[PDB]
């Protein structure tokens, strides 16, 4: 429940938010695999309610557990999981079993229907007996209300009923049979850990035909928003699996926006209120808070603030704490709008420019060189500890990961032009933020490390990027 089941030498779980299964399978073979990424978090794979204008959040209103969505059907999903596993990229499913669709959700994405007004969902065989008595959540200081009442009108399932446990376990086991590596448990805060323990403990072992070692169990990351001041703490879940560490997203946004100083990053980790490193999924933003949903912090950094977004992403990917998840978005100016479509309904596949960047309504942050090259950085440094920490007491910092990678940041309003200790072997390195190693040369900036380990590091405050990174797997 705690091991990611990543393949060897890989890091980074990309949330391919609202992507179709066929497009993910291609992306695994064309990009994610060859660029050392470790996994893909998919949108909910089960049938959801069809809502007017097809908002993104319609997928969090389950109608059945049949694998029929705007992303594809079961055959397309199964083929994607196989094709992704074959190139070393794992699949993690956003599973939604706190609730069923709310009132108005009559039609499902796979042809099923439902009567949420009567709590009747004939696709899951669900009836009103399978739900908690109707009430609304308002007081997050009442743990009983948070877990037993309806979240924004979504019909609240009773996971204490053995029939509901059976239906959920059957659904998750089915996904395991198809080769998934783990699950992102939606609204875990709104369910009782005792019931989740029963569901988690019943899941079968992972499918060894997809390359998982014998005895492997599903990775469990639980969506628990714990900013403090409420009745439910993330510590109620860290014994059953990992948790979504939203303090990381909030703090890293404040720090790299300039609301806090980079010099304080010297004790990044539990000293900032985070859960344990081996229990924390970290991210710069997620599909909720990039949109003002969920925690909804205005200091969250998104692709819309690109320079500081890449700096925070680079710091996350360079830092040993936690398990990083890399957001991948579609462009939006409305917090309800769904993914791009060809006709208002059919999701439009991403298209690619001459430089392999995304277009057609998709951002593909995972295809930004400053981000995927930092995945390569993370892969090169392994488990090496932070060394050679330096800062100017404000917003200029640098450090190495052992003797294998070095990173430097400038968030001050003046230039950084300093000889810094990199801890790396002497030689000529390609800055992987501004470019890549290509043959025996660099496409962007070059960094020369002398015999004493020091190098001239130059990051102008007005440059497009405010981070520089070098590592031994991009050395001339
Ligand atoms: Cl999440
Ligand atoms: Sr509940
Ligand atoms: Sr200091």
């Amino acid at each position: 429940q705690f091991d990611t089941n990543y393949a060897s030498g890989r890091s980074g779980m990309v949330h391919l938010f609202e992507w179709k299964w066929d497009d993910i399978a291609a992306e695994c073979e064309n990009f994610l695999g060859p660029n050392g990424y470790a996994g893909v978090q998919v949108s909910p794979v089960n049938e959801n309610a069809v809502k007017d204008s097809r908002p993104w959040w319609e997928r969090y209103q389950p109608i059945s557990y049949k694998l029929e969505t705007r992303s594809g059907n079961e055959e397309q999903f199964a083929s994607m999981v196989k094709r992704c596993n074959a190139v070393g990229v794992r699949t993690y499913v956003d599973v939604v079993f706190n609730h069923m669709a709310a009132d108005g959700g009559t039609y499902g994405t796979g042809g099923s229907t439902a009567s949420p007004s009567s709590k009747s969902y004939p696709g899951v065989p669900y009836s009103s007996l399978d739900f908690n008595p109707t009430c609304a959540i308002s007081n997050y200081n009442d743990a009983n209300e948070v877990r037993n009442c309806e979240l924004v009108g979504l019909r609240d399932l009773n996971q204490g009923n053995s029939y509901v446990q059976d239906k959920v376990v059957e659904f998750l086991d089915h996904l395991i049979d198809l080769g998934v590596a783990g699950f992102r448990v939606d609204a875990a805060k709104h369910m009782w850990p005792a019931d989740l323990a029963v569901i988690y403990g019943r899941l079968k072992n992972l499918n060894t035909d997809h390359g998982f070692a014998s005895g492997s169990k599903a990775y469990i990351v639980q969506e628990v928003i714990d900013m403090g001041g409420e009745a439910i703490s993330k510590s109620e879940y860290t014994g059953l699996g990992a948790i979504t560490e939203f303090r990381h997203s909030d703090s890293i946004g404040k720090v790299f926006r300039g609301k806090d100083q980079l010099q304080y990053l010297t004790n990044w980790g539990t000293a900032w209120g985070f859960a344990a490193s081996d229990r924390s999924l970290v991210f710069v933003d997620n599909h909720d808070n990039q949109r003002g949903h969920g925690a909804g912090g205005a200091d969250v950094l998104t692709y819309k603030v690109p320079k500081q977004y890449k700096m925070a992403s680079a710091f996350m990917l360079a830092h040993p704490f936690g398990t990083p998840r890399v957001m991948s978005s579609f462009s939006f100016t409305d917090t309800d709008q769904g993914p791009p479509t060809t006709d208002g309904h059919n999701i439009a596949s991403p298209i690619f420019n001459s430089d392999n960047s995304c277009s057609g309504g998709w951002v593909c942050e995972h295809r930004w060189r400053q981000i995927y090259n930092m995945v390569a950085f993370r892969n090169t440094v392994g488990s090496d500890e932070i060394q050679n920490w330096w800062d100017n007491g404000s917003n200029q910092i640098s450090f190495s990961r052992g003797s294998r990678g070095f990173v430097a940041f400038n968030n001050d309003n003046y230039d950084l032009n300093s000889s810094l200790q990199t801890g790396l072997p002497a030689g000529t390195y390609c800055d992987v933020i501004s470019g890549s190693k290509s043959g025996s040369s660099c496409t962007g900036k070059t960094v020369t490390v002398g015999s004493d380990g020091r190098a001239s590091i130059n990051i102008g405050s007005s440059e497009d990027d405010g981070v520089l990174a070098i590592h031994v797997n991009a050395k001339l």
